[PDB]
């Protein structure tokens, strides 16, 4: 075993500095992936869709279960009858059971139009588009509970008009006790908190992504076309008692799907669409396409681009896992890079992570280890330089510290994280509010920022040795 990265004091010694560098600053900037090779023929552009097929409790915690949902060739899983081989009460989820436990809980409420199969059609229906408009507005689990069971006694007996019951909050165990509590009958690989996931290393709550979201749903619900944040795995499971039709992208293609939003005039990243299949076909991506039945739980790997609709009247219950793997870590720093060259917020922190992480996690694989490591080198060295630079301009650093669950913070003004040295003006500290902004932005505001001072989160001496102690588990 070779350790290939320089000692944090080693690190400190050259930031104090004609020397020999310690690494190549320049790092090569993120940019979609081209489409994938080698190509994949008309023939290969419907594949089915990876099965988990359980029947006993038993089956459920299969270690080799784990192993194949991660698997980078397997863009999704679908977990046939997970809900009855453990016997969850899906119960507990069911819209008469939320109304009882919590009937003035918020809702936000997206109003679509209703559209046909897999199609989406401008509101004419004049020709088929990819931007799919909607609103936000907001009500109860009551009132929108009223809506889902008059939509189905309606049913009972050009595009009507549905509202589609969104991002509805399960953080709270003290009003969704019962329900929090079912779902840790859960295997580890897929529970909302475990060791071996990377968002409860986070140390606070990021919504909806290490809490658990439900949706509420009338026919012809859709989610739009997205990868997860800093492309996080998803676990999602159908509460019935209808059926969901998911639609699935490999990774390797969002590159592909980046450039026909671009060319449509939409935004990837953040616009809403739902891409048109038979642009997809002539562009020879290939489209996982399936049922998710009552009791069905869905794996979106990692990176995995997808978009859902409700066939009948159903609740879902979704949350995001991190698998503790290279690829997961990998795939998240790259989307952590994108984001920042695209002014995008990441949802997940992911230096404040990985500096828990180090804390927190004996690596084993050297690959994972050696990426971990890698963003701590860089970061490390990152602090230490302008820490430095802010003596050499005599401007001090006022310790500022922070609290063990204290949320990372993000600028205020472009939304990229801030690690450990803050930028906040005078009047935000003197009013205590403590407005975060980034280094850039700030002095875009003040030359040598007559208007901030900065604080410190983390003592150095606490960093290095975080890094020092990071070291290549054995197996
Ligand atoms: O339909 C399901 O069961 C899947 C729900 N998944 C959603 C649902 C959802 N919302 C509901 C669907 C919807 C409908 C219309 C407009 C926008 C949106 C996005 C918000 N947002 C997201 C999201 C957002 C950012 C990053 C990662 N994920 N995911
Ligand atoms: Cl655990
Ligand atoms: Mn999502
Ligand atoms: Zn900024």
């Amino acid at each position: 075993s070779v350790s290939i990265y320089p000692s944090s004091a080693e690190v400190l010694k050259a930031c104090r500095n004609s020397n020999s560098s310690i690494l190549l600053d320049k790092c090569p900037p993120p940019r979609p992936p081209s489409s994938p090779y080698p190509p994949l023929p008309k023939d290969k552009l419907n594949p089915p869709t990876p099965s988990i097929y359980l029947e006993n409790k038993r089956d459920a915690f299969f270690p080799p279960l784990h192993q194949f949902c991660t698997n980078p060739n397997n863009p999704v899983t679908v977990i046939r009858g997970l809900a009855g081989a453990l016997k969850l009460d899906l119960g507990l989820f069911s819209t008469k059971t939320l109304v009882e436990a919590n009937n003035e809980h918020m809702v936000e409420v997206r109003t679509q139009l209703l559209q046909p199969a897999d199609e989406n059609w401008d509101p004419t229906g004049t020709k088929k588009i990819w931007h799919c408009e909607s609103n936000r507005s907001h009500t109860t689990i009551a009132k929108y509970a009223q809506y889902q069971a008059s939509s189905f006694q309606e049913s009972l007996r050009p595009f009507k008009t549905i509202k589609f019951g969104t991002n509805i909050d399960l953080s709270d165990d003290k009003k969704w006790k019962l329900q929090l509590h079912e779902l840790t009958k859960l295997p580890a690989f897929v529970r909302v908190v475990s060791a071996g996931n990377l968002l409860s290393h986070v140390g606070h709550t990021i919504l909806g992504m290490n809490t658990v979201q439900l949706y509420m749903k009338v026919p012809g619900s859709r989610t739009p076309g997205h990868q997860e944040n800093n492309n996080f795995c998803s676990v999602n499971i159908n509460i019935g008692p209808g059926d969901c039709e998911w639609f699935v992208v490999p990774e390797g293609y969002w590159g592909v799907l980046n450039d026909f939003c671009e060319k449509n005039n939409l935004n990837f990243l953040m616009g809403s669409w739902w891409p048109n299949l038979e642009d997809l076909y002539e562009a020879n991506v290939p489209v996982y396409r399936f049922i998710q039945r009552p009791g069905d739980l869905v794996w979106i790997n990692a990176g995995t681009v997808h978009w859902v609709q409700a066939i009948g009247w159903c609740n879902n219950i979704a949350w995001n896992v991190g698998p503790l793997t290279a690829c997961q870590y990998k795939l998240a720093v790259e989307r952590y890079e994108w984001n920042k060259l695209q002014s995008v917020k990441s949802i997940v922190p992911m230096v404040h992570l990985s500096w828990n992480m180090a804390r927190n996690i004996k690596v084993s694989d050297p690959k994972l280890f050696e990426m971990i490591k890698y963003c701590l080198l860089r970061t490390l060295k990152q602090c230490q330089t302008l820490r430095e630079a802010l003596i050499a301009a005599g401007k001090e650093i006022i310790w500022h510290g922070r609290t063990k669950e204290e949320p990372a913070h993000y600028c205020s003004i472009c939304e990229v994280e801030v690690f450990d040295l803050l930028f906040v003006t005078n009047e935000s500290n003197s009013r205590k509010t403590y407005i975060v902004h980034c280094q850039d932005c700030a002095r875009k505001t003040s030359g040598n920022l007559e208007n901030f001072v900065v604080l410190e989160q983390y003592k150095m001496e606490d960093l290095m040795q975080v890094y020092d102690q990071f070291t290549l588990a054995p197996p």
